[PDB]
């Protein structure tokens, strides 16, 4: 059921999201990020992106989605959206079977170091990329589709 996982600290990320979306086919996009699925005026907008595009949404913690995902009924075709490389790994950590995580959108803060145009990470966040990728996961930086792939260092 799960087509994709993105990390993109824009989440839904306006026309990014709806490229992808449109892109890998899916019907349901699930927004997995604790802040936006306990505080839902912070929906709004990217449910607007949803009803504007014609795409069906959701807004989840972590651990609801650990919960429900498998529940998710054959003609749901789900892409996941994911603020950080930490909320992949507590999804991975919890079971559930991702086979490919983009990275797209991961900006700076003081310390971090640029891997890609879009991409800066902490040794926290490559630690977390590695530790999907260890658990078979294939992991690959894409800005949108039909861009070069990159592989984490």
């Amino acid at each position: 059921n799960i087509l994709l996982t993105r990390i993109d600290n824009r989440l839904v990320h306006g026309q990014v999201g709806v490229t992808w979306t449109s892109t890998i086919g899916a019907n349901l996009l699930v927004v997995v990020d604790d802040v936006v699925a306990n505080d839902d005026i912070q929906q709004k907008l990217m449910g607007i992106t949803a009803e504007t595009y014609g795409f069906g949404i959701r807004f989840f913690t972590i651990e609801k989605t650990i919960n429900v995902i498998g529940k998710a009924a054959p003609h749901q075709k789900i892409f996941l959206i994911c603020r950080t490389p930490q909320t992949v790994r507590k999804l991975v950590e919890g079971g559930i079977d991702l086979k490919d995580v983009n990275v797209g959108n991961m900006h700076f803060s003081e310390g971090k170091k640029q891997i890609s145009s879009k991409v800066y990470v902490d040794d926290q966040d490559l630690t977390d990329l590695r530790f999907i990728k260890q658990r078979g996961v294939n992991v690959f930086i894409q800005d949108v589709p039909g861009d070069q792939k990159e592989q984490i260092p």
